[PDB]
């Protein structure tokens, strides 16, 4: 469950966060395919609740209802559609699979379902599975409100409600089984593997019940024996009972250190500096390497949801983020999952976003369009990170010198940082408050090479900076503090 299932020399995966599978679908002929990216992780496919007030928030798709493949992205086929289109061109599909709870015990009851099914959170009544009363546990729970209240016991975080929503009975056999079904669903339309929502409040053991009932990866792309790609979302910071090692033996864990301890070095809070990003990866306590999912920012978070605080880097910090994003991708630490986001009007009021709950953009909730402007950037209010050429120029990057390791380290002591991968890749970022203008060794072979961070290497020329490498791997680079993108990153690849 470690391997993501990629094709060969493909390393990233792109959080393409509520879109349209019809898009996804386009996504990955025209774009996806071409550029490099092994896969995409979808939003929750099965139906959820229509959440009105407020109005269609993005987290109500985190509220099931049933397991019907029918959501505002879209319905079964569409999916189906989705998984073969985006397969037959090498781009691999996660689902978020959202196992630990259905829809919060106070929503009503009654037919407010993407899917229409019926359904009455009072008396625990989720015909469309079916579950009952009997699947929940309520009477396992031993908090007063029925919700976890404290983190410091681990049961509680395991067999309360996660705030309100109705926990399932995961030791159950026909619980199991229920959810076995749905995921088998999805391995056979073509998935690839899936993301865990909630890992932490589910025990490893019922997570591992249920992965004992999956089938393997569709024959038809992937070799026989192939088991699905998993990765659980733990979030665990120091301090807690359940510790991410704890899953280990189920897949990956999403190391949710790595965003906020990035963020805090870039924007050079709490004494922190680039140069010791040194010994970065385990080194700074984070999870054995094989074992980890790492990432900038993530849906939650992006918002003020999850964990990670002020000091997480997102779209909005345009130019911060496109250096953590490229530091992330040059690094050999990790599998790395790249952030796709939507625009939303962001209101803070006493240090909080009020309006941190709208959903994607739409025309009286219909989810609208990615539309593509001539310059390949994205409009309907689709950010496309991936489509920005510092980050998609960046997640070639790491196709190019995977498998190289970590060589050549430079630092000033300060914020001026440079590193290479092998003879394959070279990186320069500076991030101090004055202009670094120095002859570095590359360990790459003499040549030119095009600066991907600024431009690209198109038909025998480049459109940004030219970076020459003399015969003993020297170059010299000059990059000014007041520079649009403070960062330099030459491969193979760029090479004239
Ligand atoms: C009934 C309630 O419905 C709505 O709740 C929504 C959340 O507001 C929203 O974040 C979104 O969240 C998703 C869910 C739910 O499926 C789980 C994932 N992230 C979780 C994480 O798994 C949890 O562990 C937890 O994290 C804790 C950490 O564990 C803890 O260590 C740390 O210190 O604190 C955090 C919490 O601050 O919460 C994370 C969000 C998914 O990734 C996430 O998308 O969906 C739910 C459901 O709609 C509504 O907003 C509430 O008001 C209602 O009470
Ligand atoms: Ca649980
Ligand atoms: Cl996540």
């Amino acid at each position: 469950q470690y391997s993501p299932n990629t094709q060969q020399g493909r390393t990233s995966i792109v959080h393409l966060f509520e879109w349209r599978w019809v898009d996804i679908a386009l996504e990955c002929e025209r774009y996806l395919a071409p550029k490099g990216f092994g896969g995409v992780q979808v939003s929750p496919p099965n139906e959820n609740v229509a959440i009105y007030n407020p109005f269609r928030p993005w987290w109500e798709r985190y509220q099931p209802v049933s397991y019907k493949l029918c959501t505002r992205s879209g319905n079964e086929d569409e999916f189906r559609n989705m998984v073969t289109r985006c397969n037959n061109v090498g781009v691999r599909i996660y689902v978020d699979a959202v196992i630990n709870h259905m829809c919060g015990n106070a929503v009503s009851a009654g037919t407010s379902s993407t899917c229409g099914s019926y359904f009455n959170p009072g008396s625990r009544d989720f015909p469309a599975v079916p579950y009952s009363g009997w699947d929940f546990n309520d009477g396992k729970c031993k908090t007063g409100s029925g919700d976890i209240e404290n983190y410091n016991d681990a049961t509680q975080v395991r067999d309360c409600r996660l705030t309100g929503l109705l926990d399932l009975a995961l030791e159950k056999d026909y619980v199991r089984s229920k959810i076995a079904e749905y995921m088998n669903h999805l391995i056979d339309i073509g998935v690839a593997g899936f993301r865990l929502d909630a890992s932490k409040h589910m025990w490893p053991g019922d997570i591992k019940a249920i992965l004992d009932k999956l089938h393997n990866l569709n024959s038809n792309w992937f070799p026989a024996g192939s088991k699905p790609f998993i990765y659980q979302e733990v979030i665990d910071l120091g301090g807690e009972p359940i510790k991410s090692s704890d899953y280990f033996g189920n897949g990956r864990v999403t190391e949710f250190k790595y965003g906020a301890k990035l963020g805090t070095v870039i924007r050079k809070w709490n004494g922190e500096k680039m140069s010791y990003l040194k010994n970065w990866g385990e080194g700074w306590g984070f999870v054995p390497s094989d074992r980890a999912l790492v990432f900038v920012d993530n849906h939650d978070n992006q918002r003020g949801h999850g964990a990670g605080g002020a000091s997480i880097l997102t779209f909005w910090d345009a130019r911060l983020y496109k250096m953590a994003v490229g530091f992330m991708l040059a690094h050999p630490y990790g599998f790395t999952r790249v952030m796709s986001s939507y625009r939303w009007p962001r209101q803070f009021q006493n240090g909080n976003d009020v309006n941190d709950w709208v959903g994607p953009p739409n025309n009286n909730g219909v989810i609208k369009e990615v539309t593509i402007n001539p310059d390949t950037t994205c409009g309907n209010d689709w950010v496309c990170e991936h489509r920005w050429r510092q980050i998609r120029n960046m997640v070639i990057f790491r196709n190019v010198v995977d498998g190289q390791p970590f060589t050549n380290w430079y630092d000033n002591g300060s914020n001026q940082v440079a590193f290479g991968r092998g003879n394959r890749g070279f990186i320069v970022f500076n991030n101090d408050d004055w202009s670094f203008s120095l002859t570095l060794q590359t360990g790459l072979p003499a040549g030119t090479y095009c600066d991907v961070i600024s431009g690209d290497k198109i038909n025998g020329n480049c459109t940004g900076i030219k970076i020459y490498v003399s015969d003993d791997g020297k170059a010299h680079f000059s990059i000014s503090n007041s520079a649009e993108d403070p960062f330099i990153a030459i491969h193979a690849e760029s090479k004239l």
